[PDB]
């Protein structure tokens, strides 16, 4: 599914994003919108055979496991089509563990390059949360 950009803020706020490591909630909306455009079954495929899938776009090299990457590390412990559905748990859950290591939200490079460093609270904008 799409998410409209009020509807995926909300349900990121019922998970526990807002502030999350230090990232106000209008961060992981604009991650979203840049790496999928709110679309929960964008997949790109990457250079090493790793596949990146869902709204945040979370790759199969070392954080799910699809069954066609060799050497998955699976951190997240979840099969990557998890990432694929309506419901954003197992996505958010899972950008949690990414977002705690030691370069944040930098692993994402659409936030990095989009979205870090402007006015992200403009994501949140008209929201009623």
């Amino acid at each position: 599914k799409v998410y409209g950009r009020c509807e995926l803020a909300a349900a990121m706020k019922r998970l526990g994003l807002d502030n999350y490591r230090g990232y106000s909630l209008g961060n992981w909306v604009c991650a979203a919108k840049f790496e999928s455009n709110f679309n929960t079954h964008a997949t790109n495929r990457n250079t090493d055979g790793s596949t990146d899938y869902g709204i945040l776009q979370i790759n199969s090299r070392w954080w799910c496991n699809d069954g066609r990457t060799p050497g998955s590390k699976n951190l997240c412990n979840i099969p990557c089509s998890a990432l694929l559905s309506s419901d954003i748990t197992a996505s958010v859950n899972c950008a949690k563990k990414i977002a705690s290591g030691g370069n944040g939200m930098n692993a994402w490079v659409a936030w990095r390059n989009r979205c870090k460093g402007t006015d992200v609270h403009a994501w949140i904008r008209g929201c009623r949360l």
